[PDB]
RNA sequence: UUUUUUUUUUUUUUUUUUUUUUUUUUUUUUUUUUU
């Protein structure tokens, strides 16, 4: 009758709100960071390369390197062009190729290197030098190396990245406390890259690409529509196919709450019966609504400062986060997600119920 | 029928007569109120960190030390522009950096300082000096602090603008009775700063805002124009994450009945098939269709002395407005709202049927 | 079918011919009624101050002197401009200030007064005298006056516009009825004034503007058209915004059935079925359609002798205006409101049956 | 299809043929009749509060001194205008006030006299006497009268001119049979002047109304524009609203049987689907077009001798009268309406089909 | 498509044909006919009063003098010139007052007589002679006569016109036949003349009226042109009320047929679908058009000689004109029009399915 | 060929207004596991 039209969508009120706000703030530092072409990732992956074949290497510019490596994947003009829409007031310092001479202990010699306002030849040339040295060291006792063990083979980059979609998996927190289970999936796949490949520090590539993203924060949306492109194409090597996989599995972060709440309401918690929670109810309808109709790009939203994901939030909720979170724990899967009810009753109650329905479970 | 069209909408012709009055009545001061551009946003944060490392300083002018932060992030010419849509008369006392000589206790000393109508040079080289003072001080004892322990990192105008928003929640009663609360979330929250800094007196910052908002009200359209901006960007610190959520839940003040209204829809309160209220429930209609329509600067209004506040005020239903406060009230939310009913009876009857529903909640 | 184009627009036909009557009847008195400007407002708040910190005066003339108020916040040339469009033959008898010398008592002392051919410096000192007298015994017994207590402080004649809204609110019966419930109002609010200051005769006050009112009644479209632009502005203080509230609280007089009448449709009295008003609904319908068109400047019409004011009264429906007061007086809300209907039987049966169907409310 | 332009509009054309006619009959007569100005007003305003002041006076002329009010307060360019837009031959026999010398009883006194072709000296000052005689006994027995029991007040000729209201009102019919409601009316209301006043004889003052416009048929028309125009202004007294109230409330004489018919209309009678009426459909829906049309001066033809309210009248319709006729008796309205049906069976039927809806009514 | 301009529009052409003859013939008799002018108005009155006072006389001239009186209300100059618009070669015999001598029985008596080529001083004697014996007679037996019952009252001539216009009514049958309807509508009206006077024979007015029509006939578009100017103007009494209403009901003659058809189409009478009438809806469409084109002037062709009204017959068209009859007949009210269908059968069909549908009218 | 009957219009009731009432007032950052 006519309370049905008695409502109120601040959601999609602040949603239109902040979309038009008529201002801006503006920083404009005007930065000159790089950008390559297609033409150097041949280079590119050999050097990737030489720094895995080689051992115990300061995997410190890993990170950068890899990033390099998607930049010229991508196209100058399409970094360009997503770091316009982004709002950026950066400029486009051009990469270019070239030979470095240095008359090493009584040799002089050519060096492959490329100018940047980042690198320095003398640290390419010791990547260089200490890649031959253990090259060469391998090439000893056993005679001769694979195609599958030097730096010429082309999965060196996807390698890296398959690193790089492991950590944005927990960026969401990031505050270096996944590292741990990091390492455990690193280890528990690429065990054939671990034994067919040497220069392989997870932990500190994971360092080197925790201090990239804390400072250069650009490269982040750089790497996600990297994956995503990647993603959409058919094409690529074994690497290329688990790196989506791996990068697919770290969609919807900081947002476990709502399908753990739709996981309770098909389990039919008796609780929610309980009023406290049926007035709430409209406004949860509400929420799970826009997010229906964004659809697509909502689950990236935490892993940026994006502002309008502080809407998906069931924290002001607190009776039905409260149940939700002991409907969960009930289901014991809630292993060590460090959250916190409201109303410490229900979450006790709804938890002795879960408890209490498994074990009797037919 | 026929009936369905016998209507009166006083509230539309109520906005349509405010909206256009053909006359106006004007003050026009004069004043020349000053306005800093992008420059002068470091000099400004290194005195706010100065100001913030000093141990128990006088907090009096910070709320205008953080405006000018404000305008200065801002711009000139965008502050002049939501002045005159606000329609004001006053100046730009263009702001200037400059050095003042000081004989020191027997020392010429330099000192960076900025010409204004309302600072003196005096009180700034004062707290510089403070500032020196306990800074060698912490250098003592420990030999060396942190680059986040000193006035040279740029967090310390964000750090204030949150006590800001903490203040501007509160500003819809704006009698200094919040400040308690305010105190008591700003501990909550921010324990981090409060234990990497010691210059923080949250209740004498809040005083000093008060006074800042009492006296001179413009600034209140500044911020607020302000934290919008702020808010609809993403690029910031965590400091600027929390800053955009505390100013966002200061959303929607002098209006949590409405709010309220619709719990006690979604709860399905018996007392709303009184007749007493199905007549009213035409105008409420109305009311609720007409803050649809305005949609999102909908929120800010009773911060303001704006007048068309007053429509969206169901005080004057009085038999709705008690048989909400009874539902809230028997809901035990209702923790010190400092309001009354009309209808005590509905009132008694309302919160004694949510209580007896509660209790049996399966 | 064909039957849909028979009807009568006896309305909007005495709409147009009363807007286009070829003739005009006049008086054109001559008179030279005064108009201050925007300088002397300082000098009439403080005699108003003056007035209200010295008890017990004979509040006579404060009508009159909160209009010169009004008039001089508005301007002349937008007084002249609306008294022209209100149809006047006047002229402006411009304001001056002056100093008068008068041997008080053995002493030759200066007084500020303004010329006008209303007020005489005779009593204007005697006021001023008075003020000073009492002024100076509030301050003994205490030491000091604080700033709101001294005729200095600037809310004075918004203080008596208050009381002129009131007055106003009632003036539709306009036959000293309504004084009684304004007295109440003004003690119900007020209260924080009434302790601040003394010399508050509201009964005084009231029987002032009554005089004033019925003498010059010019004075009305002057203070309407004021109250207006004032709370089409936003920048006040607390007084102001009462006054915008009181002011606007008096919108829509002698239009009280129509409202009545919106109230026993949404209550669905039965009573409506019946052939007697089934009839005059298409004649209501077009009186409520026209209502509509005219939207905002609807309500002060009575407040006026505005002769179309008569259009919109239902007594000539005398079994809708029976059966809606009959409905209204059973919903136990009509409380003395002097009005009759016409058929008893029907408004005995509306009233039944509203008082049957509410014991019953579920 | 083809058949909707088969058309005939005999009203249209009757009109245009009357309007355009290229030839005129003529009287001529060559009256002088009198035309005062606006100077007069206030010894003819004394005059009429003198023959009200008095008791049981000859109210014989008092319609003629009424028309000389109003042709006073209107203006003679503005009443010899109308008079020639009449199409009059008439002339001004212009005004002029002057003493009378007359030894009344041994004692020469001075006489306020006019000089007119229809009044007398000697009368005057018998009026005059009279009213002085009775106004010393009136202040015998008390002392002193009270300035509104005076002939100098100002409301005298508007209080004659609400009785010629209630006279135009009936003299649709115009044959001295509306005299008793009329008194019954004037009884209904000016209780409080019937008390402030004693020479009201309402049956004189309205024979000698009679007389005046049986004679005399010009103040007919200058009554009517003189209401109209007052009524269209705004500066007005309590008597001046109650003028127009009753002026306008004489609005569209002779024309009831339409308003009935829409009455009919809106209460669904089901006798309208009779073919002897389906078929003049036509023919009504256009006379009602051309009221429509004509839109504000409709009402006030039959008032006059004007020709072209012949088209405004169903009797030639005479079963449509007939049915209307009987619904409104059986709704028991048309209290003693001296009309008659043509066809009695549909009267019959249609009052037996309406008191059969009425009790049953829900 | 093409088909739409196949088109002849004879009775256009026909129109236009005898617009445009360039012939004429003549007849140029030169009679010398008389005309008056508004002095002899008064004594005409007169006579006719006389004439009517008197009982029994031979009302043998009456009609003459009833267009003498109009000749004289209208003016020499304006008959002279609807008399050469109407295309005659007469005269103007100038009319003249003045007195006869003759010795009545022994007794030499003065008697206003009129110069005239038709008239004859002794029967104006005569006439007079015999009113003033029937008029002392009347004096005889109560006293006294009332100004309402003697010759000198001014309504003689109008009272006569009103038979005039009841007789031009029929005139358009013009066979003496309408007689009897004629006398029972004259009886029907002016009961109050006809017991407020004696000499009146209807019959016998009629008679003479008939054989003066039947003789002279430029007197009837005399009296046309009287009526249309006298129903024009407003300024009259009841009896000039009554003869414009009397007049105005003659309008329209020998046109009956299209106002019939109107209804038949208004009804919606199912036998039009035929073939037979669709085809001559083209051409019945045709003159509809050119009636409407022509507007006004219209309806008084056939009450003349005018050779234009043969267009305006639906004769030509039998199908329509059976079926309209039918349709006339079956609603019963075609009395005793005597007229005659060509397709009997459709007739019949149509009154079948009329009185078929009348008698099962909801 | 054409035309073809019926008929003046008006008629009652009635000024309008009339009550109650400033609005505000509470709590709250968000994220956190497994593949």
């Amino acid at each position: 009758m006519a309370l049905s039209k008695v409502k109120l969508n601040d959601t999609l009120n602040k949603d239109q709100l902040l979309s038009s706000s008529k201002y801006t703030i503006q920083r404009s530092t005007g930065d000159s960071i790089d950008t390559p072409n297609y033409d150097v990732q041949k280079h590119i992956n050999k050097l990737c390369g030489m720094l895995l074949i080689t051992e115990d290497a300061n995997h410190k510019f890993t990170g950068l390197i890899g990033m390099l490596y998607a930049m010229s994947r991508l196209g100058r003009e399409d970094t360009i062009k997503i770091l316009r829409d982004a709002g950026y007031h950066v400029k486009a310092n051009g990469v270019d190729v070239t030979t470095h001479r240095q008359d090493i202990n009584g040799k002089e010699m050519k060096f492959e290197v490329l100018t940047l306002a980042s690198l320095t030849t003398e640290i390419q040339i010791n990547i260089e030098i200490e890649s031959r040295k253990s090259y060469k060291k391998m090439l000893k006792e056993m005679g001769e190396v694979a195609p599958e063990y030097r730096h010429d083979s082309p999965d060196c980059g996807m390698i890296i990245l398959c690193i790089a979609a492991l950590v944005i998996t927990k960026l969401a927190a990031g505050d270096r406390s996944g590292l741990t289970a990091v390492i455990r999936r690193a280890n528990n796949v690429l065990k054939n890259e671990m034994k067919r490949y040497k220069g392989l520090l997870p932990k500190d590539i994971a360092n080197s690409f925790y201090e990239v993203f804390e400072k250069h924060p650009h490269f982040i949306d750089v790497f996600v529509h990297f994956g995503i492109a990647q993603s959409s194409t058919r094409g690529g090597s074994r690497v290329e196919g688990i790196f989506a996989g791996l990068f697919m599995n770290a969609y919807g972060a900081g947002q476990v709450m709502l399908r753990w709440g739709v996981l309770a309401k098909s389990v039919k918690n008796i609780m929610l019966g309980h009023a406290s929670v049926q007035a709430e109810m409209e406004q949860v309808v509400e929420v799970y609504e826009y997010a229906q109709k964004l659809g697509g790009e909502a689950g990236f939203y935490h892993i940026l400062n994006n502002p309008k994901a502080s809407l998906l939030s069931l924290t002001q909720f607190p009776h039905f986060s409260s149940v939700v979170l002991g409907n969960a724990a009930g289901l014991g899967i809630m292993g060590e997600y460090r959250g916190t009810p409201r109303n410490q009753d229900l979450y006790d109650a709804a938890k002795a119920y879960a408890e209490q329905l498994k074990e009797n479970g037919v």
